[PDB]
């Protein structure tokens, strides 16, 4: 029972996808779905006193250029628990490379929080909030000798194209 | 692996049942067991700044008039995590309709918290605490245009009859 | 010393005011400044499982129609501690009556959280969030038999005029 | 100003007293009012992984056999912040000796939490909860080599007589 | 899907084992893996206001003298969620009997928290921290009439011998 | 009264100093004592999702090259509340420049937490923890366009000399 393989990418792809959350906002512990058992695993404790600024996880049945499930960041007011599924509306995409392939990350809002009803595109997000997320990813591995370049942000349409591409990559890899 | 179908309704039905908790007390996020995978899912974020006043979930292998597993509310001092099983003693039952069928909810205490040892019936609960729970359910969907009528509270015996009825409903539906 | 009397209403009244916080967002306990002494006092525990949706306090050296210091609600991502001073930009005002008294409340954002840099008027707030604040005040005293009437929301300009009026009422009262 | 000296012992002594809280329920840090100044001070960190089971503080303008202000324990569902004033109804008293000193402690409920409306005497408290409070004081200083003797619990009447006695000791000491 | 049987004892036994956490540090609720379904279950609420001083759980595919999976205590700065796997370096072992067979417990640190990089043996732990853990286990069931004798602490080498013995016990019992 | 002016620098200067805490570990809100009044004020919300890695405050009756009270960082397992006094043993000093000003900060442990009994100098601190504190100050104002230079860490002896120097600067400034 590995929810990464068992759940479909979403109920109305790519307008609404499922986000399987691994890390709640506010966590300094970096969790991930164990590849084998699908249990939650501690990947590492961040080397710096930083916390995930968003609920962070993966879209089920996706694969990406970086050889991982496609990352998704969901803006939740109250963080969820790890392994919670959220119906999420993609509104943009963070463009970054940590190495050699794209490690881009979808930015999304919960469909079922009315607070975010008018958040439909990247332009709807407060600039300082985008800058805080980009900064987190730019620096959170700095003490691990890792450097990352944030290229910028793409819009909702680009996010949705990339989601479809990641769904196709998963089908091509696993069938 | 869906714990709703896999776990028995309880170790000594209906004097002690299992409560599979979906929502810890204090949550504004309304979680539920995903029908298909049995993973935790965000159903919605409550539209108002209210929090679940009890640990809330379902009794495994039950079905009810409203076409859902039978709801159970467990009074915990320290909330549990979602998907935690609690051995629970039914002490009463909240009578309400949100629509057209009974959406009644068992009120229970943890067998293994000695704080609640003398809580055996509805009359053992502070009146204001019952009124706070009823009020939560009366108003928590008010901004979703939903109206609910709380009829009142039934006693431990009535709660136990309803649990047995819900166990029979599940057997009749699924076998 | 009593901070309600010792602090000025703000550093750039009424464009920027001091909010002296009594109740952090997420509190079910209703604290209030004892103007006998400067000390935080538990006014009551809310009768329902509701939490303050905003950091809630008073503007120093103000008074109001309801015989209290003028209320201010500050939108904070991370709640502050009681008795914390926040430099706040008024962006609107909630118009409500409590138990027959005009009991309006300023809505404001923290000047020094860049997240809110572009919140400058009431139209900048998500409608669902305004609705949730109003609903809270509509229902939080319902089990206490008290009645509130929410009239609606005024804009930043009206909030600022009310601030000036409340500043004069303090002079009228104590001066 | 020093709130231990500036506040009265209560608004309706000894039926209702002020509890000036030093330690919120759930704290492992042992705070205490610095009666040099009014300020909260870290007295120590408990040597064991135990937490205060009650909101713990002092009654203003009291003194006691052990050379401290008279201790009061308030049963709060949601803990208050340190230095919060609570209007408290004494319902009993814990009789204990600390390091050879009479060090009894009032047990009280908040007047303004309707949850506790019918708690008026020591027989209203769950026995397991009384046991847990006593056990905490029995063992919390064990790694510090200190010995405590818990004698038992007295009723509301005895608590109130002790409150009056402690009020007179303050006059004897400072008056 | 029972993670106790499904996961291997560790990636580099016995230098690095997997710790499947049942109870996060700070919990008063005592959780355990349900024997049958492998869901988290509330075993009991501790009878005293004590909290687990470490993240507590089991090593997968182990069995011990006491007829349970072998216990492991992991020192985490930020507690994990129940059912999280942690790669853990054994540094010592708490020797205790609660009854008649050894109920010894491995003490470990997370490999992937650099804070603990130089914690490799029992001598690396602050004495007061060992004393706090031993005290917790000595007293936490005191109100349940249970008495426990803490014998002392063994070193990293002894911990590793015992882990290997527990791995062999599991193979002998289940195959 | 203003605790920065009313409290002495410590009970056994400079071996033991008072730390007046402004910011609890784990805070993203940057609080500071308003030396206009004694009151806690929100200075800003950090622009990045970082949290203070230490309990952060000032030493009473000190002043410094940067025109502020001398900064002190206290390593607390459980964070204290703002405005809490902690008796602290200096063990080292972080040497850094903020915006062109010498802005060094004492590192200290609480005298009354036995966990830290053997932390008496800078070599007693895990290197990763020193690195995480420095990194925090290296990057926490990066989105604010401010530059900091971390020089390194000095030992307990140097910290204590700096404390004496800062005590004299307060006399120079106010005396
Ligand atoms: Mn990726
Ligand atoms: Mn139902
Ligand atoms: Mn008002
Ligand atoms: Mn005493
Ligand atoms: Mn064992
Ligand atoms: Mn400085």
């Amino acid at each position: 029972m590995n929810p990464f393989h068992e759940l479909e990418p979403g109920p109305e792809v790519p307008e609404v996808v499922y986000a399987l959350i691994e890390i709640p906002k506010g966590s300094r512990n970096k969790y991930e779905l164990d590849k084998k058992t699908g249990l939650l695993k501690l990947d590492r404790v961040l080397y710096s006193p930083f916390f995930y600024p968003v609920d962070y996880g993966i879209i089920p049945q996706t694969w990406y250029d970086d050889g991982d499930p496609f990352d998704i960041m969901v803006i939740m007011r109250e963080p969820v628990y790890p392994l919670t599924i959220i119906e999420a509306r993609p509104i943009g995409i963070m463009k970054m490379e940590d190495s050699g392939d794209k490690d881009w990350k979808v930015l999304a809002v919960p469909v079922e929080d009315p607070y975010f009803n008018d958040w439909k595109d990247i332009s709807d997000v407060p600039k300082a909030f985008l800058d805080e997320i980009a900064h987190f990813f730019q620096r959170y591995k700095e003490l691990q000798g890792k450097t990352t370049k944030i290229e910028g942000w793409g819009n909702a349409e680009e996010a949705k194209r990339e989601i479809l591409r990641a769904i196709e990559m998963y089908k091509e890899k696993f069938g």
